């Protein structure tokens, strides 16, 4: 009997991402958009779907408006009279992640899961949950928690876990100078996801026994284990390894999302195996136009969504979401292009976000003039601008 199907998806969704700065003033950082695919809370969502999980809850806190108008319109389809539901809970003021599940308690034991499955919802990642329970189950853990094995320096930036012989886990650190090894793999350290299955009895208890904090209690006073994200991370044929990514700054964010213009993307957007849902809408064809001695609208080594009109504009190294408007002697390179921007005619950008729905003025230079740069825009040590309309409209 797959365990997934009593089990219930648990989806944390109110980090900030406060490094993203501009980025989430305005949206939670898993409503934050990826890929030209999707937004960063899809991934999860989708991972439960795929892992056969059909109830899922989805906790939220700062700045949910466009998170839960996403969910709503996006994530419609689960019909409770089919043992599938869908839950969205701005409950979780808030207090706590943990605190996110106690007050929900009276949705979640009516539908009485045999298991829970705690997720972060902002992290980009493929991962077949029904392991992780198999796993729960047959090794009689109280929790079982999903874990990065990560080289011990690059471990430094995560809450880590200490482990034994058989993954059982010792003792858990928040942000280590020196993290402990794995025994026998030294130089490797178990990371922390933020992905925690229990037994829904224990858990209820767990949090109804020490809410009105830390589940690293059970570490210490009970047995927690180590799930590892290679026993099973999903991976496509044109994946040459587990893909997860954080997303946390703006340079990684940029990255991230360029890095998908390469001729062989380390994530493949192009999977049908194991699909990402997400809120999308019926959309024209992209468009290419003009080619002229002064003018030639089109894409190279680039990524562009449906609804995006190239006109004259030249375009590389680039990623374009829904909805763009390029216009006439404009050029972007190495820009990642939320939806709905605007380039307006000669405007030349470089190394840029733009922010969702961004109008960029005609003649406007960006990527020439760092000191011009990071007066105007949010410029990152490595040349980024983010760019939103609020820095655009005092110039």
């Amino acid at each position: 009997q797959p365990l997934a199907r009593d089990a219930m998806a648990y989806v944390l969704a109110g980090g900030r991402g406060s490094r993203l700065k501009e980025l989430t003033d305005r949206r939670a950082k898993p409503a934050v958009y990826f890929g030209g695919k999707a937004r960063i809370i899809d991934f999860a969502l989708s991972n439960a779907l795929n892992s056969g999980i059909r109830r899922i809850g989805v906790a939220t806190q700062y700045k949910a408006h466009s998170l839960i108008r996403h969910l709503q319109r996006g994530w419609d389809f689960f019909r409770p009279e089919r043992n599938e539901s869908f839950d969205i809970l701005p409950a979780s003021w808030y207090e706590g992640t943990a605190d996110a599940v106690y007050q929900n308690i009276d949705i979640i034991e009516p539908y009485a899961p045999e298991y829970m499955v705690i997720l972060a919802g902002d992290h980009i990642y493929k991962m077949d949950y029904e392991y992780m329970l198999q796993q729960h189950v047959d090794s009689g853990a109280d929790v079982t928690i999903g874990c990065l094995e990560v080289p011990r320096m690059e471990a430094t930036g995560f809450g880590v876990m200490h482990v034994n012989e058989k993954d059982e886990i010792i003792d858990f650190i928040e942000k280590p100078a020196d993290p402990p090894g794995i025994p026998g793999n030294e130089g490797f350290a178990l990371a922390s996801m933020g992905i925690y299955v229990f037994h829904t009895k224990f858990l209820m208890e767990a949090v109804r026994r020490d809410a009105a904090d830390i589940i690293p209690y059970i570490v210490e006073h009970g047995k927690a284990v180590a799930h590892r994200f290679a026993d099973s991370c999903v991976r496509s044929d044109f994946e040459h390894e587990p893909y997860w990514r954080d997303v946390g700054t703006i340079d990684a964010y940029w990255q991230a999302n360029i890095d998908l213009t390469d001729v062989v993307p380390d994530l493949d957007i192009y999977d049908k195996s194991w699909p990402i849902w997400t809120y999308a809408e019926i959309t024209p064809p992209a468009k290419f136009v003009h080619d002229d001695e002064d003018r030639r609208g089109s894409a190279v080594s680039s990524v562009v969504s449906g609804d995006c009109i190239i006109s004259g504009a030249a375009l590389n190294r680039s990623l374009l979401f829904t909805g763009v408007r390029a216009n006439s002697y404009s050029r972007l390179e190495n820009a990642v292009v939320l939806p709905s921007v605007k380039i307006g005619r000669h405007a030349q950008l470089s190394n840029v976000v733009i922010d969702h729905g961004v109008v960029i003025p005609e003649g406007l230079i960006v990527g020439e003039d760092p000191e011009l740069d990071a007066k105007r825009f949010r410029r990152t040590e490595s040349g980024i601008c983010l760019i939103t309309q609020s820095m655009i409209d005092k110039l």
